């Protein structure tokens, strides 16, 4: 039975902060291991006698990012037997979130989509010549759709997105989309 692996405070963070990775097995275990892609031995492990093991990652750098899985092990199990792995948990430690893309949608009212590669983000649309955000939208899906009404449609637009709470991790600005 696979354990579960979760991150606090978040799964996307700025370098410097502290992260706790928590692996919960569905039954009591002896050893918990955190595994990265391409390495067969666990990167880190804890011998606890619990369903739960916690790995404190201090002042994180991009070395602490990447794909994580957790596996656990009971001592009465055969040599080299671990449990099924948890679903992956990928930790993104970065000062700049990947650039989103602003594209025109099919369709009077024009529709734009600002698409990034992360879920649960806040998206902000700008029109060149205007200093304050033209529009803004929080989305669960990794995109936001903004609508432009008639004679307002023409212009040069760009968007970006950021984490929905402080401290903020900001993406770079999309390339411009001319309408």
């Amino acid at each position: 039975p696979k354990p579960w692996l979760g991150a606090q405070p978040a799964t996307v963070v700025t370098p410097g902060v502290n992260v706790t990775l928590r692996c919960r097995a569905p039954q009591p275990a002896w050893r918990f291991g955190l595994f990265k892609p391409g390495e067969i031995a666990p990167l880190l492990f804890r011998d606890v006698s619990s369903e739960l093991a916690e790995f404190f990652l201090e002042e994180v750098t991009p070395a602490q990012g990447g794909i994580y899985r957790c596996c656990y092990r009971r001592p009465d199990w055969g040599p080299g037997v671990w449990s099924q792995p948890s679903d992956v948990l990928e930790l993104l430690v970065t000062e700049e979130l990947p650039r989103p893309s602003l594209v025109a949608l099919p369709g009077a009212n024009v529709s734009l989509r600002c698409a990034g590669r992360l879920r649960n983000m806040s998206f902000v649309l700008y029109r060149e010549g205007v200093a304050a955000p033209l529009q803004y939208r929080h989305s669960a899906q990794p995109w936001a759709d903004f609508t432009l009404l008639g004679a307002r449609a023409p212009g040069t637009y760009s968007c970006y997105y950021h984490t929905p709470s402080a401290p903020y991790v900001l993406s770079q600005r999309s390339e411009v989309l001319v309408i």
